[PDB]
C-alpha cells in the first residue's frame, strides 16, 4: 500500500488494535490501496478510556494559560506541516489537492488558534441571594469526551470537534470515518508533541460498530457526531439510553439559496456554483435548493451555465483542478441514482448528469458538475440530500412564496439569499428556518461563529464561544454564611 | 369524587379527549377519589401540537415587554390564589400543606416572575470579520417544547418548565404525572387569564404512553423531562431517534452529604434531617447518603434521631403536619421493600422501618421516618435512590476517603457539606462530582442558581439566566459588505 | 402662580430649603408663572447625602426580587398617571401635549420597566486558578449616585438616570435644571408610594451653583450629568479633581443624517423633518447637519419642504399642535442669533427663519421650524449645535466624501443613513464615529440600546444592559485555599 | 553613564525630541548616573498623536487574529529577554534583582500573553425590538489612548496599559515615570520587533508636564494614569476638561489587613509581612494598616517581628537581597518624615526605623524595614499612604470594631483577611470597601482578575475580560427594515 499499516492512537504512541480485523482505505481517484487498518475492538475501547481518563486529570490540574500554551504549540506545528498534511487528506478524501492545501487544514488550525487563546476566559457566575448567602458556579470540563467525524473534511472535523473539548480541559476519543482514517493520527502525533498528555486525544479506528462502542460507553460524558442524519438519530438514541450523555450532532441538509429579482446576479451564479460544487458537492451545508425569482432566471441560468462549464475537473493531485472525484464508489452509486430520479421525474437536465470514464477517469469515482433545471418540489432530487454535485433549480414568483417553500423541509442546517436591498436581506433571513445564513456569500464559517442544524439537521453547535462553555458542565455552589434555620423544628 | 370530571387543556379552554379512557388520581392520604382525567389520544396530541404552533406565532410576534408583562401578571395571580391551588396540591400529592402553602406555589412563581423580568434581556452577539463583513446572531424561539413533569412538586414543575420557555418567545404542551394531573390546569387556566394567547400553554393527560406521543412527535422541538433515570433514558432516547429534538432531563439521585469533624453539630443534623425527609422523603437532591466523620459519628446520630422524634407526622390537610404520606401505594410497596433490604443486610435501624397503620394512618400510604445506621458502601439501599424517607448513615475516616466514596457512584445531581472551615469548604465542594452543591445548607433552589445532574442523573439545567438562553435556538448570520470573490474562476 | 410653592424632597418627603433662595420657573408658551421653588443650600446637600447614605442601606439590603417589585409598582403609577404627568410636563417645558402624552412619561416609564426586571440578573464572575485558589467578583452597588437632569426631558432624563442606579441597589440624589423643577417632585412621590425607602431618591433644586455642589461632594460615588458639551466638561473636571467620582456624561451634538442618492427620498425627507423639529428642535440626538447627494437634492429639498409647510405650530396646550415655543428665553435670543448667523454668512434661507408675534405667539418664545440650503462647513450654523429647529442642508457628490465631511466635528453623539442598499447601508455607518446610528429611521432610543456620545459629545453609556452594570462596582475576591508560600522565607 | 543617551519612540524607532531639555535617571542603590533623557516637547507630543493615529489606522484593519499573533510573538521575545529586561529594571528602580527576575517581566508578559489570546472574543450584542427592526452594537477601538506609568512597576504597568489597548485595536501613547524612563523603550522596540505597526507603541519622556501635554491633547480619547492620589484627581481633572476623555486612574491606597483570632498566625505574619515589605515597601496595595484581634496581638507581632528580622536587606543587584533601597531620594526623605511622625506621636517603634548608611549603604537610599505598634486611628502613619515599608500595628477587639475601622478612610484600593473560618472569611471581605480583597493571602494579581480602587484610590479597572471591553467605546446601530411612520404628519 501507499501507506502502509496503520493502526490505533492510545495513551501518546501508536498501538496495536485486539480485534483481528482490519478495514482497507483507497485513493478515489485511482484505486490505489492507502494503508491497512486495524479496528479497534471493544477492549481497545476501554483501553482508551481508561487512557483518557488518566490524561485528563493532569491535563485539566494545569492552568488554562498551559493548555493555552500548549494548544499554541499544536497550531505552530498544524501551519509547518500544512503541504505535507494536505497531500496525505487529498489521497484519502480524492479533494482536489487546491483545496486541502488552503483550507482543510488551516481552517482546522484556525479553530484550535482561537480556542487555545480563549481557554483563559472560561468563567463561572457570581450572585449574592442574601447578606449571609451567596452562589457562585464552577465549569468544570465534562471528562472524557467522543468525537465521531465524517469522511468529507476528515482533519479539519477533527481538529473543530478536538479544539473547544481539549481548551475546555477535556480529554477526547476520536474516531474518523473509516473512509478517511489517516489524517486523524497525525493531529494526534501533533498534539502530543506540541505536549498534551498522553491519553488527552485518542484516535480509534472502525465503522460504525466502533462509533456505537463509543456512544454507549458509560466512561464517556459527552458525544459529538458529524454524519447523515439517520446515523446521527442512532448515535444520539444510543447516547441517551446508554448513560445520558451530552451530544452534539452536525448532519445533513438540503439549504436554499434564494436569488431574488434585485440580486447581483453575477455575485448569484458565482455564489450557487461555489455552494454546490466545492469538496466535489460533499458539504453538509451546500446550497442544493437554488431557488431564482422568475424575472431573472433565465439570465442567472445562463450565467449558472457558463461558470460550471469553466469548471477544471481532474486529477486532485494536479493543481490546476478545482473538482475531483466522490470520495467512495458507494458515493458514486447513490449519486448517479439521484440523477437517474431527477431525469424520470422530469427535471430538465442542464449539464453534466453522468460518470466520467475517459482516461484516468475510468479508475476513479468520478461525476461531472450537474444541474437540473425545472424543478419540482415534489421531486426526489429536491427533497433529499444527495452529498453530491447535483443543483436543483427552481422557480418562484414572490418572495413569500420562496420563503414558505424554503422552509418546507425537516432539513434545517443552512439558508442563504442574495439581494441587494437592506430591508429584503435581513427580513427574509430572519424568517429562513436554518441554524447558518449567509447574505450574499456563502460557505465561510469563521471560528467566531456558531454553527449548527435547526429540525432534523443537528443539536447543538460547533465554533464560536458557545461551543466552548458546552464543554464544561455547571456546578452550582450555595454558601450558607448565617445560622442554618431549622426546617424540622 | 372531590373534584369532578377532569380532562385536558388545550387552545385556551378545557377540552374533552378523544381516547375513550380515563385515569383515576386519589388522596394518598385517604384513599379518596379526587377526579377521573380524561387520558389524551394521538390525535389529541396532534391536536395540541397544532394549538401550540398558532399560539407561539401570535406570542412570538410580541415584544419581550408584551411577553414579560403578561407574564408578571400571571404571576400576580399566582400569589393571590396561593391558598387554594396550596390545598389542591396538599390533596393530589399528600404533602403537607404547610409545604404546599409556603413553597409549591409560592416558588412555582419566582421561577415566572425571574424569567418575566428577564424576557427582554435575551441578547445575540455580533462580530466583525474584516471591514466588508461581520456576523450576527438571532436566538429564536425554539418553537413548540415539551414539558413532562413528575407528581413529587406538580406545579413547581409545570411553572420551572413553562416559565423560560414562554418567555423565550416558545409554547409549550406540559404533560402533569397521572399520579399528580389536577394542579397543572389550574396554572393552564392563569396564564390564560393572564393574557397568554391560546395554544401557548397546553396540557395534555395520562400515563407515560402520553409522554412517549409527546417525545415521539415531529413538531415538537425540545422535550424536558423530570422523573427516574431510567424513564429519563427512554425519554431522551426517543426524542433523539424520532427528530433529534433538544433535551432536558433532571433525574434522580443518590446525593452524599458530608458532615466532617469540624461541623457544627447541630447544623449538620438539621441539614441531614431536612436533606433526608421534606416531603415525605420524595425529594431528587436529598442527601440520602450521610458520610459522618468518625470523631463526631456519635454525638451527630444522637442530634439526628432527637431531631427525628420531634417530626410530626399526621394528616396532611393538618397544618401542624410537617411529615404525611407518600404519594401512592406503589411508592410504599418500593419504600418498604427498601426498608426490608436494608435489615436483611445487615445495616442498623435506628428510628422508624414500618408503615403507620393506627387510626386514620390505615386508609393512606404512611411510613415512618426511618434512619439506618452503620451502612456499606454495597448495600442496596446505599445504592439506589429509594425516593422516601430513608437516611443511610456511613462513617469515615478521613476526608480523601468521603470524596472518594461519595464520587463512586453513577449518580450525581447534588452533593453537600457541613464543616466551619473555609479550605475546606471549598475544596471538598470543588471534588464533588454533582452539579447542585450546598455548604453549610441544604435545599434551597434560587431561581438564579442552575440546577441539574452530572452523569446520569441528568442533561442540561434549569433556572438560572442559562436556562433561558437554552429556550432558543442560535441563527447565525454572516453579512458580506463586500464583492463575493469567485472559488470556481 | 399656577403650581404654587415647590421645594426639595429630601427622606421621603417634600423638605424646605435652608438657602433663603427661590427661583421661577414660567410657561413658555404664555409667560406665566408655573412655580416659585426654593434652591438647596450646601447644608441641604449634606443633608440629602446623608438621607441618601440611611436609604442606599436599606435599600440595598433588600433582595434583588423586592427591589424588582418596588421598581415595578412604580412603573404602574406612571402608567396611571400619564396624562396628568403630561400635562405638567407640558407647562413647563413648552413642548406639545401630543409629544409628553406618548412619548416623556411612556418611554422614561419603560426604562425603569426595563431594570425592574433585569434586577435580578446583576452576576459577577467565578474564575479558579488553581485547585488552591479561585477568585469571584462582586458587583456591588456604588452608594449614592447623582444624577444633573436637562430641561428638554426633565422626566424622562430623570427616570433614565434612577433606574439603573435604584435597579443596582443605589441611592440617587436628583437635580432638575431649574428651567424644568416641576416633574422631577412628582417622580420622587411615586417611588415613595411604590415603597422606595426614604432617602433612595432624593431631589434637590436650584442652578449651576447647585449642581456643583452635587458634583463636589465627597460622599457621592458617581454623577451623571445630561446638558451642553462645555457644561459637561466643568462637571466631569469638579467630579474628578473633587473625589474620584465615576462620571456619565450625556452631551450635545451635530449628528450628521446622510441621504444617498438611492435613498427612498419620501422616508428621507419624514426622517429629515423628524430629526430636526421634534420638541421644537430641542434634542441632543438631532440629525442638524443634513447631506444630500447631488442627484437627488432637489427632488429631497422639496419634498422636505413639503413636510416643514405641514408641521402644525401652535398652542402646546392644544392637541393638534405638533410644534410649540422652545423652553425659555434665553432659548429664543441664542437660536435667532443663529439664524441671523446663517444668513449673513450666506447660507440660503428656505423657510421659517423668524419668531412668531402675531395673536397668542406674542406671549411665548415661538421661532419657526427653519431651513436652510446651500450651507457650507466652515458656516457657524453648521459647526455649532443650535439646539432649536434649524436644519442644515449641504450637498454632496460622493461615500467617501460625505462620510469625511460628517466625521469631521468634534461632536460625535448619533449619525444616520437612508438607503436602499444592503452594503452601502453598513459600510457608511461603520465608518462614521458616532456612538448613536440610525439606518432608514432616526430617534426611536429603546431601552435594550445602549446610548452616548463619541469625542466630545460624552462619556459612558445610558440604557442597555450595559449601563445597569456600570452603576455597580467590581470587589475582586481570590480566596486562597492552600498553605500560603512565604515570599520572605 | 552607564545606559548613554535616552530618547523618544515615535513611528516604530528611536528619535529625538525637540524640547532641548533632558534629565537624568539614577541607580537609587549607587548614586550611578544611569541615563541622560530627552524631555519631549509639546511639538512631540503632537507628532506621537498624528503617529499613533497613523499606526491605528493600519492596526485596526488587520483581524483579530493578526492582531493576537503579533502580541503573541511580542510575549515570546518578553520571555527571551526576561533576564536582560530584569537588570535593567533592578538598576532603574532598585527593586531587587531577585524581584525584577521573577515578577516584572514575567507577569507583564502574562497580561500581554492574556489579552493577546482574548483579542478575537471582543463582541457586541443584536437584540430584535419587533419583525421590522433590530439593533446591533459594534465594539470599535476608542483610537488612540494614553498611558501614564509610575517608577514602582515601570515595564510591568507599561504591559499592563498597552495590553488590552492594543488588544483592543487602539494605539497607546505611553509616558513612563521620568524616576524610571528606560525598560519602556524597551518593550517599544519588542513589539516593532514581534510586528506591530509603526505609532501603534508609541513613547514619550519626562515629567508631569508631559504627561498633562498627554492628559489635555484632544487627539487622545482615553487616558490611564498610575499614581498617587492627588496627581490622579489632576489628570483626571484636566482628561475631563480639555476633551471628555475616558479615564482609569489606579491610585494609592491604606489597605487594611485584618488577622482575626482564628487566623493561622504563621500565615498571618507571613501576609504581613508581604504586604509591607515587598519592593521595598513601594506598593499602592500593601496592607500597611495590619489589624491585629487582641487575643492573639502578642502571639502574631512575635511571628512579625521574628520574620522581619530575617528580610535580607543589601545590594540589589545581589540575588541573595530580597530588600533593596528606595527609588529616590525624594521617598527617602518622604519616609524618614514619617517615622519620625510615628515616632513623635506616639507609636511603638518595634523594627527598623533608620536609614542604613554603614559600607556601600550610605551611597543609596536605603530605609530599614519599619514596624510600629501600638497605633492609633488618629495617627499621620496610619491615615496617609507612605509608600515605604513602614507597617503600623492596630489592636482590635471585635469583628464589627475592625471592619468599622477598616472602613474609615477615604483609600479604598485594597483590603485582606486571615481567619480559618468559612463564615467570617467571606461576610467579612463582602463589608470591606475595597477594590482588591484577598482571603488568606495577599498580593497575587492574576491576569483574569480586574484590580482598581474603590473611593479616592481610583476609577476603572484593569486586567481581567472588563478591562479589554473597556479599551473599546461602544456603535450601537438600529436598522429599520419597516416602513418609516412620519412622525410629523
Ligand atoms: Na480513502
Ligand atoms: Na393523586
Ligand atoms: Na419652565
Ligand atoms: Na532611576
Amino acid at each position: 500500500s501507499v501507506y502502509g499499516l496503520q493502526r490505533l492512537y492510545i495513551a501518546g504512541a501508536h498501538a496495536d488494535a485486539t480485534s483481528g480485523k482490519t478495514f482497507d482505505t483507497f485513493d478515489p481517484a485511482t484505486g490505489e490501496l492507502l494503508a491497512r487498518v486495524q479496528q479497534a475492538s471493544a477492549d481497545d475501547v476501554d483501553r482508551a478510556v481508561a487512557s483518557a481518563r488518566e490524561g485528563q486529570r493532569e491535563w485539566a490540574a494545569m492552568t488554562a494559560m498551559q493548555r493555552s500554551r500548549i494548544l499554541r504549540r499544536a497550531v505552530e506545528l498544524l501551519r509547518e506541516r500544512n503541504d505535507a498534511l494536505a497531500e496525505l487528506e487529498m489521497r484519502d478524501t480524492g479533494k482536489p489537492i487546491a483545496e486541502t492545501r488552503a483550507v482543510d487544514i488551516v481552517t482546522g488550525a484556525d479553530v484550535i488558534e482561537y480556542y487555545a487563546g480563549l481557554a483563559t476566559a472560561i468563567e463561572g457566575l457570581q450572585v449574592p441571594l442574601r447578606p449571609e448567602s451567596f452562589v457562585y458556579t464552577r465549569r468544570e470540563p465534562l471528562g472524557v469526551c467522543a468525537g465521531i467525524g465524517a469522511w468529507n473534511y476528515p482533519i479539519q472535523i477533527a481538529c473543530w470537534k478536538s479544539a473547544p473539548a481539549l481548551a475546555a480541559g477535556n480529554a477526547m476519543i476520536f474516531k474518523p470515518s473509516e473512509v478517511t482514517p489517516l489524517s486523524a493520527l497525525k493531529l494526534a502525533e501533533i498534539y502530543t508533541e506540541a505536549g498534551v498528555p498522553a491519553g488527552v486525544f485518542n484516535v480509534v479506528q472502525g465503522d460504525g460498530s466502533v462509533g456505537a462502542l463509543l456512544s454507549a460507553h458509560p466512561g464517556i460524558a459527552k458525544v459529538s457526531f458529524t454524519g447523515g442524519v439517520e446515523t446521527g438519530k442512532k448515535v444520539m438514541s444510543l447516547a441517551g439510553a446508554s448513560s445520558l450523555k451530552e451530544v452534539t450532532m452536525e448532519l445533513g441538509g438540503k439549504s436554499p439559496l434564494i436569488v431574488f429579482d434585485d440580486a447581483d446576479l453575477d455575485r448569484a451564479a458565482d455564489i450557487a456554483v461555489t455552494a454546490n460544487f466545492f469538496s466535489a458537492g460533499q458539504v453538509c451545508t451546500n446550497g442544493t435548493r437554488v431557488f431564482v425569482q422568475q424575472a431573472v432566471k433565465d439570465a442567472f441560468v445562463e450565467r449558472v451555465l457558463a461558470r460550471v462549464a469553466r469548471i477544471r475537473v481532474g486529477k486532485p493531485s494536479d493543481s490546476d483542478t478545482n473538482f475531483g472525484p466522490l470520495a467512495s464508489a458507494a458515493q458514486l452509486d447513490k449519486v448517479l441514482g439521484y440523477i437517474d430520479s431527477g431525469k424520470a421525474e422530469g427535471a430538465k437536465l442542464l449539464a453534466g448528469g453522468a460518470r466520467l470514464v475517459n482516461d484516468h477517469f475510468a479508475s476513479g469515482q468520478y461525476v461531472a458538475p450537474t444541474v437540473f433545471g425545472d424543478c419540482r418540489d415534489d421531486m426526489r432530487i429536491v427533497r433529499e440530500e444527495i452529498f453530491g454535485p447535483v443543483m436543483s433549480i427552481l422557480s418562484f414568483e414572490t418572495e413569500d412564496e420562496a420563503i414558505a417553500r424554503a422552509n418546507a423541509t425537516d432539513y434545517g442546517l443552512a439558508a442563504g439569499v442574495v439581494t441587494e436591498n437592506l430591508s429584503r436581506a435581513h427580513r427574509a433571513i430572519h424568517r429562513l428556518e436554518a441554524g447558518i445564513c449567509w447574505i450574499n456569500t456563502w460557505g465561510e464559517s469563521p471560528a467566531e461563529m456558531p454553527v449548527g442544524g435547526y429540525k432534523q439537521s443537528g443539536v447543538g453547535r460547533e465554533n464560536g464561544i458557545t461551543t466552548l462553555e458546552h464543554y464544561t458542565r455547571i456546578k452550582s455552589v450555595q454558601v450558607e454564611l448565617g445560622r442554618y434555620q431549622p426546617v424540622f423544628g
